[PDB]
């Protein structure tokens, strides 16, 4: 199985204690996911239905232009 191109976001429901804003529709987390889904690569919260909307952007960030 070499075939494993998971250059995605890791999105892990996290359990602080309220739902945090999403990056992606800019939009409370409401009760609708248990808090927000944080990307356990880069950092980034969004909602159980707006991954589906991202290209996965993980680990592709860039390089600055130096
Ligand atoms: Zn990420
Ligand atoms: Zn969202």
């Amino acid at each position: 199985q070499t075939d494993d191109p998971r250059n995605k976001h890791k999105f892990r429901l996290h359990s602080y204690s309220s739902p945090t804003f999403c990056d992606h529709c800019g939009s409370l987390l409401y009760g609708l996911v248990h808090q927000g889904m944080k990307c356990s690569c880069c950092e980034m919260n969004v909602h159980r239905r707006c991954v589906r909307s991202v290209p996965s952007l993980c680990g592709v960030d860039h390089t600055e232009r130096r």
